[PDB]
């Protein structure tokens, strides 16, 4: 009621359409009124991103490696990346017309070509053919985390490895080319990873690479299969 | 070994007795050759804190709140906190006699006055009186890394909170000064656990705060409880 009686000031409200999570930004978040004003402003503020709440918009002060910004591009779709200033000049208008638009708060490196790509019918990892992967335990993160990143962008199965107990048959194939893909931290992971399977299964490809090798394809909402930026080994045809 | 050939070339090896952790720097890591290079100098990188390595040195570009930067405070004791040019320099006057020093890559704000405070036979929350702490599981980095760097610093023991399964029979008191201390990020959060608190146990004792309350308090080695600096609420008799 507190919150209505404050908008009651103003003779139409918009209705922005926003159901966002917060990245490096608001870190302890809104208070019960300004979360009523936003909510009658059609504005919904998630503490956590479940596939469930259809989420369309990320605020956050630029492009950031945390596993909301990453994972709001999977977003189905993203429609808006905000810095938090629309936030920030919206409260500041209402706490005393509404007319903050959403088009001068656009996050720097996010624009209409990778954001239209959330609406593609695939995620970047699925038409990248990257279905099963090994990532090492050491990843800087920790595996939840970095899993959870994954599958939101098309990964079926993340098999974890430890470094140093693994075997060549805790190794798990890419079955959709690449048959084995492993993501690792330490560059003798590598000699270690590539000897196991060429001496188990020398014909075979396999790519090894490290976590801003996904980061970038993340970003960009592709993987370049032409790129070597990140790429620690691989072994094609 | 090629390390040794390569060390021959010198009639004399400094032990510079380090053993390290780096953070924020040498991301991949160093070549086989090097850490042989390192070791025989003395030098020994880990790859994370092992209270049983006995470590006495961090490598980072400057203060970082990340896990190992903040832990390298509860080395026993911390004798050097250096900046990665310190191997960089050295390898490099290695790899084409040995005179870099231990005093030209220090850290700044850590301190001669901070670092023998990791030589006294308490711990920061220790001599703080803080033994037991309720950890809201919404904190950023998770618990299980929080949890790990607050042992690290004496407490004994970290009860995750659930917001909002978390009842007032689920919080712990601090038994060894605050009957209770709570960790929580939400601002609304406190709300909710000072009326639990305060309907079950109205008269004792209550300190709420935030994660940047623990991290400023390991930088100074010191629990400033003058400080309202990151305290959400206290309540003392």
């Amino acid at each position: 009621t507190k919150a209505e009686k404050i908008l009651a000031r103003f003779n139409e409200l918009p209705n922005y359409d926003l159901k966002a999570v917060c990245t490096g930004c608001f870190h302890d978040g809104f208070n019960e009124v300004d979360i009523e004003i936003l909510n009658q402003l059609g504005i919904k503020i998630f503490d956590n991103i479940k596939e469930t709440d259809k989420l369309n918009c990320i605020f956050a002060p630029k492009i950031l490696r945390t596993e909301k910004f990453l994972k709001s591009l999977s977003f189905e779709p993203l429609k808006f990346a905000l810095k938090p200033e629309f936030i920030i000049d919206l409260l500041k208008q209402i706490h005393s017309q509404i007319n903050i638009n959403l088009f001068d708060y656009e996050i720097n490196g996010i624009n209409e070509s990778i954001i239209s790509k959330t609406k593609l019918p695939t995620k970047v990892f699925e038409r990248a053919n990257i279905r099963c992967i090994n990532l090492v335990n050491d990843i800087p993160g920790g595996v939840d985390t970095i899993g959870s990143v994954l599958k939101a962008h098309g990964i079926e199965k993340i098999n974890v490895l430890r470094s140093k107990k693994c075997t060549f048959e805790d190794i798990i194939p890419n079955d959709v080319i690449f048959k084995y893909v492993l993501i690792v931290t330490k560059a003798s992971q590598v000699k270690k990873f590539t000897k196991l399977i060429n001496d188990r299964d020398k014909n075979e490809t396999i790519l090894i690479v490290e976590w801003n090798w996904c980061v970038e394809s993340i970003f960009h909402l592709n993987v370049d299969f032409t790129s070597k930026k990140n790429v620690l080994y691989q072994k094609k045809n």
